Formats: structure tokens, C-alpha cells, sequence
């Protein structure tokens, strides 16, 4: 089997992704954010706490046929970005663009934290990191992607996002249409859950390509690139005015200026990110301040190819029996 679904910016700024998805008997279509870097599918619904509620489609497992609770079940879980959730759990059948997976674990919110409650766009959550870091207790669940994988014509997905533009989650199949060049495969550490891979290392605008190993995450769900302190300190002395502010958070730069790409390593391969990708536009509405979309890691704990640097290629998500990723340009 395969499935194939496109994925669409939720705002201007390409700050998430969100993708239909089908949950339930007959069908409860939520606009889900595919996350790389996190493993339980999640979902607004009939549960969650009225007042957390703003807009967003919710799942109501009591009008769905096929919905059962999985008894005892509870999960919570916690983002990078300080965001949370919590609830309880169904089993339901669910479909991502033609693919469906009976029995999937679906993560009813009970709770959702404020950046989730003001985001009325993202109805959930479909985790599609490793299974090892699924919240659920007492009896940890499986990811869509790893329930599906065994009926896959192969053992993949890819992530096609675009920039200021839609683009397409495919799973089961690599689309050879869709790339330039040929796809450049690279390790994958799966110690700590993630699709953790090292970069080869770095260039700013035309400069010349620094050699350095630079390990990090292939994270979807994260909108920016998070990089050591030297590397994002060199690509931004090549921007005039840019500069880190405390009191913002990270860099900034003035709104009038014409960003350099930033180009990475796979292997002997480089993609190149655009500069026009790095621009999150003012700080605040109004301002001549802008945001910078390479971001110091430093208070992180790892590096994030967030998707600042996955939309400016055709990713491959290999899930064989020693997972690797791959990098084409498009």
C-alpha cells in the first residue's frame, strides 16, 4: 500500500504544516501537524477542557463506530518549545491519504497548553519520530508510520514542504518526479528516539564550505534551523544590522535586508536553503525588526533541521531495519 496527502503552511510565514487526516467510522477529517521529532498522534477533541478549545476540529469518539477506549491509558507530553498536553486514549482507524491503519492509538486531549488553545489552525499532532518515545502509559503505543510499515510497498516516507506554498507527505513510496539529482542517504541514530543524522557541515551565501561534523535532529515539527553558536554567528555577521537581542529571544535583522543562503552537508551533497527561506518577518506587526530563521542551539541540547532546511529539499524518512535518512535537492 500507499498513501500520499498534501501538506499546507498554516500562515504566511510557513510557521507549521498541517495535513488532513481521517480518524474514525464514518470519518472525522482533522488537520493534523506531521512531527519528525515527536511520537504520539494527539488530537483536539470532545474531551478537552472547554475553555482550551478556540476554533480547532475536534474528535468525538462517541460518534465514531470503530472509536475504543484503550482502558487504563493515559499520556502527557511536553515540547521543546515549552508547549504541553494530556488525556486519554481510543484505538480508531485511521487514514492519511489513502493509507489506513486499523487499531491506531489516538491521543484524545483532556488538556492542551496555551500556545495549543491560541492556534486555531492545528487540530493535533501525528508523531513520526521513533516509537520509543510514544507517552503512553502503562503500555507505550505505536506510531501511524510504524503500524503502517509492514504493508508499505517500502519501508519509507518523504517530506516534501514548501516554501510560502503546499506541499506533500508520501508514505510507502519514493516519487521520483518530485527531486532533482539523486538522493544523497545518510546514518540515522535512533539512541534517543529521533532521526538523528550528522551533517557534513556548512557554507554562508558564496563562501567557501566548512568541513564539520554538526549532529542533529530532522524535526518537521519544529519551524526553524538550530545550529551551534559559531555556525549561526557566522552566518549572520554576513547580514548588516543583524544581531542577537536577549530581550527577542535570538537574531534579528533589519526588515530592509537581503538574507544569504545558508547551504548544509550530506555527505559529499549540499542543499541550499535560500535566504528568502530565512526570513520570519518583523518581530512584532508594524516593526522594521525582523526574525531570523537560524537560531542558536545552544540553550537546546541538540541541533535541529528544523523546517527552515527540510523545505528546501526532498526528504526521505527510511524506515528499514537500520533506519537512514535522505537529501535531494528540488
Amino acid at each position: 500500500s500507499t498513501g500520499s496527502a498534501t501538506t499546507t503552511p498554516i500562515d504566511s510565514l510557513d510557521d507549521a504544516y498541517i495535513t488532513p487526516v481521517q480518524i474514525g467510522t464514518p470519518a472525522q477529517t482533522l488537520n493534523l501537524d506531521f512531527d519528525t521529532g515527536s511520537s504520539d498522534l494527539w488530537v483536539f477533541s470532545s474531551e478537552t477542557t472547554a475553555s482550551e478549545v478556540d476554533g480547532q476540529t475536534i474528535y468525538t469518539p462517541s460518534k465514531s463506530t470503530t472509536a475504543k477506549l484503550l482502558s487504563g491509558a493515559t499520556w502527557s507530553i511536553s515540547y521543546g518549545d515549552g508547549s504541553s498536553s494530556s488525556g486519554d486514549v481510543y484505538t480508531d482507524t485511521v487514514s492519511v491519504g489513502g493509507l489506513t491503519v486499523t487499531g491506531q492509538a489516538v491521543e484524545s486531549a483532556k488538556k492542551v497548553s496555551s500556545s495549543f488553545t491560541e492556534d486555531s489552525t492545528i487540530d493535533g499532532l501525528l508523531g513520526l519520530a521513533f516509537s520509543t518515545l510514544n507517552t503512553v502509559s502503562p503500555t507505550q503505543q505505536k506510531t501511524f508510520f510504524d503500524n503502517a510499515k509492514a504493508s508499505l510497498d517500502s519501508p519509507v516516507f518523504t517530506a516534501d514542504l514548501g516554501y510560502h506554498a503546499p506541499g506533500t507527505y508520501n508514505f510507502g513510496f519514493i516519487d521520483t518526479t518530485a527531486y532533482t539529482g539523486s538522493i544523497t542517504y545518510t546514518a540515522v541514530s535512533t539512541k534517543q528516539g529521533f532521526w538523528e543524522w550528522t551533517s557534513t557541515g556548512y557554507a554562508v551565501g558564496s563562501g567557501t564550505f566548512k568541513s564539520t561534523s554538526i549532529d542533529g535532529i530532522a524535526d518537521t515539527g519544529t519551524t526553524l534551523l538550530y545550529l551551534p553558536a559559531t555556525v549561526v554567528s557566522a552566518y549572520w555577521a554576513q547580514v548588516s544590522g543583524a544581531k542577537s537581542s536577549s530581550s527577542v529571544g535570538g537574531y534579528v535583522f533589519p526588515c530592509s535586508a537581503t538574507l544569504p543562503s545558508f547551504t548544509f552537508g550530506v555527505g559529499s551533497a549540499r542543499i541550499v536553503i535560500p535566504g528568502d527561506y530565512i526570513d520570519f518577518g518583523p518581530i512584532s506587526t508594524g516593526s522594521s525588526s525582523c526574525f531570523g530563521g537560524i537560531q542558536s542551539s545552544a540553550g537546546i541540547g541538540i541541533n535541529i533541521f528544523g523546517d527552515v532546511a527540510l523545505k528546501a529539499a526532498f526528504v526521505v524518512f527510511n524506515g528499514a531495519t537500520t533506519p537512514t535518512l535522505g537529501f535531494a535537492s528540488k
